[PDB]
């Protein structure tokens, strides 16, 4: 598989070691961080160290280059002393060739296998980092699981990509100097002049890189922000198309994508400034040296000199050509190893069964959240924890866990054991429905089958594709809340451990799944198996099934007890609880978004610039033929000439680079928004976020530098190869059987590198998945205590996509080292031709060029058809269906206020989600008076949301009217329909920023409705005692703030539009029932001019209504006030109020 030394356990071991070494020295002196670079150093740098001896040898061999072609060319102008012949120089310098690029490629191995080692070792430490990384960094707002994955993503690799070519950075300025010392023996003093020119480059190249840092650093940042908005809309494009607010958040997508275009664009100048630089100062440099050597020594070279220093000069300008590449990359993993060690270097997590003594907790800040929690759970009992939203009780349950900060007291666990928690928010692996629920534990039949009979997950899983082997999660089918819930409660039941921490189950599923649940899988099945039970729910009912209580207020524990001792002591809390009971096209595309004159300037300036630069050649070589005023002159004239025309060829390509990624990040983003949600539905969102994240940058940074070094490159070697051939005519023929042997070379290769490739995505998409889902969740796996099995899945996936990258690397050297013997006969061949008349001295300078850069072309080219293959993904996207907002009706007809009364009338309606589906509903006809009060109850799929989401058209009608006060939804544009009702969805899509960015994205509404929204959705206290008030900050999906107070900031977003019909889709799901009685009070007070329609979690809420509807599989069953329901013996609507009672 792969060597013991290349296994990401050894190399992790290592640089953790070197780490922690580094921590030591660190905790030494004060305001001294612990650093990755030296660590990585300690860890790694010998394999670097022999790799630069490599490439010091390789730079010696080359300077045999000039040797022989001054050699030949002496000979050509006028035993065993033969060494002088020209032939046996040919040969040399042939071999000398292959060995150069032997070591070149020994060199470029060792560094990839370290690059490889040290991005499994790095994978590694950020990966146990996340496994102790403690939530407060996620939920206090330092840091999100997007820069998480970005991490791992981008930075690793940019750090891997700039440790590939780490050895040039001392490689380069050593061959820089040799030349220049080598130049010195042929051109005498003159030489000094053009090393001055040329040492220039030390200063500017800094200069150029600190302004690079600082552009990359602010990219950096405004792509993350951008991002971040970007995920947040694929999350909660329902709500957006429901609101109408599509467009909002486009418009700050796109303002943030302005602000990271423009750092682009300074990054993309100083590129192209540090572009021109590698290449003028090369031309200022033999100007400067060959007029100081005209003027200075009165005799012109002999023609020996004058091709020795042009060949030196050509051997210095190949470092040159990549230097560019070098401080670009080296800038990037700065930045990256910045954030690598920001992340590294941040907070991480610190009879009776569980005893809290003297407890007070705080989620980070310092505050105490919990406060004189004295509470014990008896061993074998259920426990059941009440209390009104936000009142410390998931904070009680992940205290336990030691999840949040402990400011005093102490938790006793008679180290803590592993304990089954269920988190209110429930998350799924991208594993099977099977591997979610076992989790890791002995597949037992009758065991898996007690469980999911307990959850009634059967019936759902049998409708499933394949029933208990369907992908689930993200990257799989999408389950329906409740699904998820009941699978996380299956989960948590199944697991062998002695401790089960349900923390709100009954939030999604309805009255008859909720009911089983408690009673099959609750009371029956843990209690056989004798473990304990703490339950999180607000329903008050099942109080009389718990052995102890546990009541909670305002963070603090309000009684503790047994519901008789309750009675006793606390009467009022016990009367309070009776009360509320009752009781490629695509490079042509990316070439063309330039609009065809930045793309014939970037041809024509290229191919206008190397005519000089070779016609700057050609001028030396004819004007040493001598040994002038004239030739000086015209000498001057085409250095100025070359100089000009490297300033504009280096800005070219860069500007295609800016205008094409603009265009299209534009285009993906706009048409993406416009999608159904259908298409969301069925696709994961990983993809669509993919695209922007790991696509865009490619499209941005990546594919602007491989063109512009394919394209100089690849006019190289066309250059060199047409100018040899002119000289020598002959070596065209030697040209054809050398053409022959490149093309199947490279044929082979691509069939092997599209294979590989694809193995190297199809190994990485699952590492990356595990990041994502071990950070999502990370509770959880440090609640069942599975950190280690975790671990140990982490570095078989990173040792297999090590062995996918190390083959991939592995055939790029195939190619590499055959198209560079390949030059090297090219080389020799052409030697050997031009031996057997200035024609044939540049001919003959020109063969080593050939092999250097048609090595650079070869894996340029590889380079740029992966990245076109990315650009091909947004390119499909744009084939999307998009959804028609144009509308029939004409804008004259709607009145200025459509919904005045709030009439509905639905006739015939019929609604299938898509083509060639069940029909969910099915020929519903119910007619809402304005001002009507209508609740709609009934079991879970049975199209209660399916009839809320018609009003809206989110659902596909086949035939039937909706009739909003007078006028069909059908025929209405989108938005105007979408926009002036309001539904409050069951699932709370909160975004991030402030309160106020929440309740009204636009601007447009007064603080004074900001608070009369709040303060009827019951948040006003709360949010008066925030710090900012409504310019609290709510951190990405509403995580600082508890889920009921997610969902009644949800409810306030939707008072605040203040619209005539408002549909509230099992909006108190997550409330508890005091909050939920006095917020239907306070509503119903509130919009009793309006028409209201709640689809009802509880039946009791919807009795004082003036409408009821009860559906039962797409059908109205009954249609009549409530008290009339009531009175019919044996009726569904008086069955589920007598459950729910
Ligand atoms: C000109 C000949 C003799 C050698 C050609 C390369 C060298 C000039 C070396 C010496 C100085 C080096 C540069 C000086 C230091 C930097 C900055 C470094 O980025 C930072 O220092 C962080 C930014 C910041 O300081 O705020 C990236 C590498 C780079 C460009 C180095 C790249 C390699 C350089 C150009
Ligand atoms: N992840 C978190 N990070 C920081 N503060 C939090 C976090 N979760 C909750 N809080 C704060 O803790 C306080 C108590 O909320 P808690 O998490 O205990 O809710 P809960 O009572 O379990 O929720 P509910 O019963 O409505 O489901 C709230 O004021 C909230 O501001
Ligand atoms: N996103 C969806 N795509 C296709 N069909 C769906 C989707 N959601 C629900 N359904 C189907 O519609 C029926 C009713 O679902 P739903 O409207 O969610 O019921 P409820 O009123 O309980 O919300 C179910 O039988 C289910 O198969
Ligand atoms: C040394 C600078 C001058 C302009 C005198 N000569 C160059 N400059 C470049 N580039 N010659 C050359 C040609 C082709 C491939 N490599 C090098
Ligand atoms: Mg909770
Ligand atoms: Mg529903």
């Amino acid at each position: 598989k792969l060597p013991i030394a290349m296994r990401a356990v050894t190399n992790y071991v290592c640089l953790k070691e070197a780490y922690e070494e580094q921590k030591k020295k660190a905790a030494d002196h004060p305001n001294r961080t612990p650093s990755i670079w030296l660590a990585m150093y300690r860890a790694f740098g010998r394999p670097i160290l022999l790799s630069s001896t490599f490439r010091y040898l390789a730079d010696l061999l080359g300077f045999a280059g000039p040797l022989c072609i001054s050699g030949i060319v002496q000979r050509v102008n006028e035993s065993k002393e033969f060494l002088e012949n020209a032939h046996v120089l040919a040969v040399l310098l042939f071999l000398a060739l292959i060995l150069q690029r032997t070591f070149l490629q020994a060199s470029y191995y060792v560094t990839i296998e370290t690059g490889i080692n040290l991005r499994g070792a790095l994978l590694a430490m950020i990966y146990n980092k996340i496994l102790r990384l403690s939530t407060s960094n996620l939920s206090m707002g330092e840091m999100t699981l997007g820069q998480i994955n970005n991490l791992v993503a981008i930075e690793t690799n940019q750090l891997m990509w700039f440790l590939f070519l780490c050895p040039n950075l001392w490689a380069m300025p050593v061959q820089i100097i040799m030349g220049v010392i080598l130049l010195y023996n042929l051109l005498g003093s003159s030489a000094l002049v053009g090393a001055a020119v040329i040492v220039l480059l030390a200063p500017i190249q800094y200069f150029i890189a600190t302004k690079l840092a600082e552009a990359q650093k602010s990219t950096l940042d405004y792509s993350t922000e951008r991002l971040k908005k970007t995920n947040e809309i694929l999350k909660g494009i329902k709500l957006l198309k429901l609101y109408a607010w599509e467009h909002i958040f486009c418009k700050s997508v796109e303002e943030t994508r302005m602000k990271e275009l423009s750092s682009l664009k300074t990054f993309a100048l100083y590129t192209s400034l540090s572009i021109f630089m590698n290449a003028a100062i090369p031309i200022a440099a033999v100007l400067a040296t060959f007029v100081t050597h005209a003027y200075a020594s009165g005799n012109n070279l002999k023609p020996a000199e004058a091709f020795a220093s042009l060949s030196l000069f050509h051997i210095l300008v190949t470092p040159l050509f990549l230097l560019s590449t070098v401080v670009r990359f080296a800038v990037k993993a700065i930045i990256s190893v910045q954030k690598l060690n920001e992340f590294l270097l941040s907070d991480e997590i610190g009879d009776v069964a569980i005893k809290v003594t003297n407890g007070y907790f705080s989620w980070g800040s310092g505050l105490a959240t919990l406060s004189n929690i004295d509470i014990r759970i008896p061993t074998g009992q259920l426990t059941m924890i009440v209390g009104q939203v936000g009142c410390g009780k998931s904070s009680l349950l992940l205290a336990i866990l030691g999840e949040m900060q402990t400011l005093e007291g102490k938790v006793y666990w008679n180290s803590r054991y592993s304990v089954a928690y269920a988190a209110q928010k429930p998350w799924l692996l991208n594993a099977t429905v099977e591997e979610n629920i076992t989790f890791g534990s002995s597949f037992n039949r009758q065991r898996y089958k007690a469980v999911t009979d307990a959850c009634s997950l059967q019936p759902d899983i049998d409708l499933l594709p394949f029933g208990d082997q369907t992908e689930i999660g993200e990257r799989g089918i999408n389950l329906s809340g409740g699904q998820r819930q009941r699978i996380c409660v299956a989960r948590a039941l199944y697991q062998n451990t002695n401790i089960v921490f349900l923390d709100d189950p009954f939030s999604a599923l309805d009255i008859h799944l909720s009911d089983h649940l408690m009673q099959e899988g609750i009371l029956k099945f843990l209690q056989d198996d004798k473990r304990t039970v703490v339950l999180v729910t607000h329903k008050l009912q099942y109080l009389t099934h718990a052995d102890w209580i546990i009541a909670m207020k305002d963070g603090s524990v309000l009684r503790e007890g047994t519901l008789k001792d309750i009675q006793t002591k606390d009467v009022e809390l016990y009367e309070h609880w009776k009360t509320l009971m009752n009781r490629w096209k695509t490079c042509w595309w990316y070439l063309t978004s330039g609009g065809f004159f930045l793309l014939f300037l970037m041809i024509f300036s290229k191919l206008l610039k190397h005519s000089v630069i070779v016609a700057i050649d050609y001028w030396l070589a004819t004007w040493t033929s001598e040994y002038q005023t004239f030739y000086v002159a015209g000498f001057s004239i085409l250095c100025g000439a070359g100089i000009f025309l490297c300033l504009v060829t280096s800005l070219t390509v860069e500007w295609m680079g800016l205008t094409a990624a603009k265009n299209l990040h534009h285009n993906l983003l706009n048409k993406i928004i416009l999608g159904p949600i259908r298409f969301f539905d069925t696709t994961p969102l990983g993809l669509i976020l993919n695209r922007f994240s790991a696509d865009t940058n490619i499209i941005d940074q990546h594919i602007p530098p491989t063109l512009e070094s394919l394209t100089r490159s690849t006019l190289l070697c066309l250059s060199a190869i047409g100018m040899i051939s002119y000289a020598t005519p002959v070596f065209l023929i030697a040209l054809a059987p050398l053409g022959v042997a490149f093309y199947f070379i490279q044929k082979y290769f691509r069939v092997a590198s599209k294979d590989l490739q694809e193995l190297d995505d199809s190994t990485q998409l699952p590492l990356l998945c595990h990041f994502s889902e071990t950070a999502e969740g990370l509770t959880t796996i440090r609640a069942f205590r599975h950190e280690t099995r975790f671990k140990q899945r982490m570095l078989e996936l990173t040792d297999t996509n090590n062995i996918a990258y190390l083959f991939l690397s592995a055939a790029n050297r195939w190619l590499e080292v055959r198209t560079d013997y390949l030059g090297a006969c090219i080389v020799l061949t052409a030697s050997i031709a031009s031996i057997s008349s200035g024609l044939v001295g540049l001919g003959l300078l020109y063969a080593l060029t050939i092999t250097n850069y048609l090595n650079w072309v070869v894996r340029n080219l590889a380079d740029l058809e992966v990245q076109m293959g990315a650009v091909k993904k947004v390119n499909s996207f744009l084939t999307m269906e998009s959804e028609n907002y144009e509308g029939t009706m004409d804008p004259s007809q709607v009145p200025e206020h459509w919904p005045q009364e709030g009439e509905i009338k639905i006739h015939d309606l019929c609604v299938r989600y898509e083509n060639n589906l069940k029909p969910v509903l099915k020929h519903v006809k119910a007619y809402i008076k304005p001002g009507q009060k209508v609740g709609i109850c009934g079991r879970t799929g049975s199209g209660k949301s399916s009839l809320s989401l018609a009003f809206f058209r989110m659902v596909d009608i086949f035939d039937g009217k909706i009739v909003i006060d007078g006028i069909d939804i059908s025929k209405l544009p989108l938005h105007t329909l979408r926009s002036r009702l309001s539904i409050i969805l069951q699932d709370p899509i909160l975004f991030s920023g402030s309160i106020r960015f929440n309740l009204d994205p636009e601007c447009k509404c007064t603080d004074d409705r900001l608070w009369e929204a709040l303060e009827i959705a019951q948040l006003k206290n709360m949010v008066k005692s925030l710090p900012g008030g409504l310019d609290a900050t709510v951190t990405e999906g509403g995580e600082n703030f508890s889920v009921g107070q997610r969902q009644l900031f949800c409810l306030a977003r939707a008072f605040v539009r203040k619209s005539s019909i408002l549909i509230m889709d099992e909006a108190t799901a997550s409330i508890d029932m005091a909050t939920e009685n006095i917020l239907q009070k306070v509503v119903m007070t509130a919009f009793a001019d309006r028409t209201v329609v709640t689809i009802a979690h509880r039946v009791h809420t919807i009795l004082t209504a003036d409408l009821v509807i009860v559906m039962k599989r797409g059908n109205i069953l009954e249609y009549d006030t409530p008290e009339s329901l009531l009175a019919q013996e044996d009726g569904v609507f008086a069955s589920f109020v007598r459950a729910d009672m």
